[PDB]
């Protein structure tokens, strides 16, 4: 279960803080251009960092049958 409701005000590349912005999912912060690729402008609506894109499974399809 676990729980993430306050995420961290604190950068993981340069240890620097102020314009941070952390992930949705992830309580990583991160700077813009510290990110890879870097973001020119902040974005309004869900961003997903490299671990969330690279946290994608397989999407099977269950019920194969006849
Ligand atoms: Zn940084
Ligand atoms: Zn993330």
């Amino acid at each position: 279960g676990a729980m993430a409701q306050k995420n961290e005000d604190e950068c993981a590349v340069c240890r620097d803080g102020g314009e941070l912005i952390c992930c949705d999912g992830c309580p990583r912060a991160f700077h813009l251009a510290c990110l890879s690729p870097p973001l020119r402008e902040i974005p309004s609506g869900t961003w997903r960092c490299s671990s969330c894109l690279q946290a994608t499974v397989q999407e099977v399809q269950p019920r194969a049958e006849e």
